[PDB]
């Protein structure tokens, strides 16, 4: 008879009650199972019912793949889940963070840290609709991103994913949302999952809640702050989320006031569901409800029932798969979950489904595959990055001359520095790889490849990586442009006590700037100890993780655009400061959040 499911014009809610009154235990429990592609079969979806997949970071079909390689993988999967009884499709998410980061050739926009430097929510929104674009691509519909957490302390591994210090330029940054998932109608209702169409992709706020507010920046760890404080601190943006129907949430590692995010009920259904009245799906984060233990996962049974009473849908496991299934069907069987609770998250994850329109249109669009990688996209990623930059300094003393904007045209420069010719350092991470990589790891232009291609005919372009100061010397140049920062990390490898930048850095600003004036160009994911290399340059700019386009630096640098970029974090003076926000007592900076230098056009 009538399937009122399978009926494309049945509202939304109607088409999610006749569904789950047709499935079996199994099936449900397949719907909140989330899997690594790397242990996925037709098999087993198709016998397991599996209703989510996803690509960790470096996780890819082959090295240098295409985005038609892409398409066929994330098709051959749906085609397993959907030659199952009930044919319900499954959903692929990946982090396309700064872009579709994990795909070679993808534009690579700059991450939020320097987004905030630009104070412009609507070039954000432009950048979340590249952003889907670019996934569609690659057959992908969902999006781990934004990422709105509040970093507090910039010895933190990820503080480069947070926009800000200040909560508010966060709040006006999840603009993101309705570019990645389309503009929500005149009678939407706050808390609602919503997704435009087949060219838009679902988003996900993360993480909830506090995470960039541990002790001492220790990823992971324990955020030890009072109720009022993470009210009006670390939750206002997932208000705003809700607003503009951010689609799923994901819960944190971090615990607050020593509870497990992963197992806190008061929080996820208490207040993200029953007062915020959120709507779409909850998950975990990678292996979370194992680390709800210590060790982690020395007592999985205990961590799948209290993640699951605690309010979680679906679980990215993401590969004992096996265990997973078997015992939470033992806890059902045994009445330690109510089936309620199982009805609760298949409930919400085929909501979003329903709504993105993905029993309609399961496979991929053969026809996005030219959005990868196109220029339009890159000229955007230009104009951001140039945004972002910060200008902190621009000529040693205030009655010396304005290095910047610099000619076009001289006898001959110099372009030095460990990062004037890295596109991977210049990505930062999450970029091919998990933890980022050295050398021309995608598609781009390099700092020393932009130089070359602003300048005038005539102008003699020399590079040395490290050069000794006689060198320079000798040399008879005009200026020199040094290019030095951190290195490429993610997450814990992140997290960093001295915050100083490694060698040959600061010797190498040193030897260049005692020969000639320089411009000094520093790429970092934070601020760290700048003094030294404040005291030997005549300018200064912090360009933060520029991503792909390196004509971003040089459209500034020689006066094309004016700099207009201001610090969306505090410049501590030394490490012992620390924590030291906008507010506090102790608040002694060495720069304040906002502070910014400016130039106007034309060289
Ligand atoms: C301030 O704190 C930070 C963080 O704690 C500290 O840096 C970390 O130091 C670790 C040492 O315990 C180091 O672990 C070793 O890493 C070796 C390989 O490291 C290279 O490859 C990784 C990627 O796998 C990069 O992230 C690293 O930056 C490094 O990269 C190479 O670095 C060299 C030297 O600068 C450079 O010439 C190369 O071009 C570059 N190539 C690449 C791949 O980019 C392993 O072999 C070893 O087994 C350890 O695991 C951490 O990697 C490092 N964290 C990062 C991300 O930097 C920092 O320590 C200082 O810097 C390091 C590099 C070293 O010179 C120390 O002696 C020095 O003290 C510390 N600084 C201060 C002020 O103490
Ligand atoms: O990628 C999904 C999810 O990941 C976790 S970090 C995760 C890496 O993706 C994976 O490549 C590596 O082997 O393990 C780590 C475990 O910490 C991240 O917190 C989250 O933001 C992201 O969406
Ligand atoms: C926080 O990090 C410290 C560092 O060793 C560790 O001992 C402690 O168990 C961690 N606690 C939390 C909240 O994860």
């Amino acid at each position: 008879d009538y399937v009122l499911y399978k009926d494309a014009t049945k509202p939304v809610e109607d088409r999610v009650a006749d569904l789950l009154g047709r499935m079996t235990l199994a099936e449900k429990i397949g719907q909140m199972t989330q899997i690594e592609r790397l242990v996925a079969t037709p098999d087993v979806l198709r016998d397991n019912f599996i209703g989510s997949l996803l690509s960790g970071g470096g996780s890819v079909p082959r090295k240098g793949a295409t985005a038609k390689e892409w398409q066929d993988m994330v098709d051959g999967f749906q085609k397993a889940c959907m030659s199952t009884r009930l044919g319900i499709p499954m959903i692929y998410g990946i982090d396309a963070v700064h872009g579709q980061n994990n795909v070679y050739g993808a534009t690579i926009f700059p991450h939020n840290v320097g987004l905030g430097a630009t104070r412009d929510p609507y070039l954000v929104k432009r950048i979340g609709e590249a952003t889907a674009l670019e996934v569609r691509a690659t057959g992908i519909q969902y999006a781990f991103a934004p990422c709105i957490a509040v970093c507090r302390d910039p010895r933190w591994g990820r503080c480069y994913e947070s926009y800000s210090e200040d909560r508010r330029i966060v709040q006006s940054m999840t603009e993101l949302i309705p570019g990645l998932q389309g503009d929500v109608p005149k009678d939407f209702t706050s808390g609602m999952p919503f997704v435009a169409g087949k060219n838009k992709v679902a988003a996900c706020a993360k993480h909830f809640v506090g995470d960039g507010g541990t002790v001492d920046g220790i990823n992971e760890n324990n955020t030890i702050i009072n109720r009022e404080g993470l009210m009006n601190i670390h939750m206002p943006a997932y208000k705003n989320a809700m607003d503009k129907g951010v689609s799923t949430v994901m819960i944190s590692y971090s615990s607050w006031n020593g509870v497990k995010m992963h197992a806190n009920q008061d929080l996820v259904t208490g207040y993200l569901k029953d007062t915020l009245k959120f709507k779409g799906f909850v998950i975990s984060d990678w292996e979370g409800i194992d680390r709800i233990t210590t060790p982690a996962g020395s007592d999985y049974s205990y961590s799948v029932k209290a993640s699951i009473l605690a309010g979680l849908d679906m679980i990215m496991v993401p590969n004992k798969y096996q265990q997973f299934i078997s015992i939470l069907t033992g806890h059902v069987n045994g009445g330690v979950i109510p089936m309620s609770r199982i009805d609760d998250a298949v409930t919400r994850i085929l909501r979003v489904k329903f709504t993105m329109g993905l029993f309609e249109n399961p496979y991929a669009d053969p026809a996005m595959a030219e959005q990868l990688g196109k220029q339009e996209h890159r000229d955007l990623a230009r104009e951001a990055a140039r945004k972002s930059l910060v200008l902190l300094k621009n000529g040693k003393t205030s009655t010396d001359a304005p290095l910047l904007p610099l000619p076009k045209k001289a006898p001959k420069i110099l372009v030095a520095g460990s990062h004037a010719d890295n596109l991977g350092y210049q990505c930062g991470g999450w970029t091919i790889e998990w933890q980022g990589d050295t050398g021309r790891t995608t598609v781009g232009t390099t700092i020393l490849e932009a130089v070359k291609a602003a300048v005038d005919p005539s102008t003699v372009v020399v590079f040395a990586e490290n050069p000794d100061a006689e060198f320079v010397k000798s040399g008879g140049f005009s200026y020199a442009i040094v290019a030095v920062g951190e290195h490429p990390y993610t997450e814990t490898k992140g997290d960093n006590l001295n915050l100083t930048i490694p060698e040959p850095g600061l010797s190498t600003v040193q030897a260049v700037c005692g020969g000639v004036r320089c411009a000094t160009v520093l790429i970092s994911g934070r601020p760290v100890v700048v003094q030294p290399l404040l005291a030997a340059s005549d300018a200064l700019v912090a360009a933060w993780l520029p991503g792909s386009e390196g004509q971003g630096v040089t459209d500034a640098l020689f006066g094309d655009f004016g700099f207009t970029g201001r610090l969306p974090r505090t410049w501590f003076k030394s490490v012992d400061q620390l924590p030291m926000n906008v507010g506090d007592a102790h608040y002694d900076p060495l720069f304040r959040l906002g502070y910014g230098l400016t130039t106007n056009a034309t060289k």
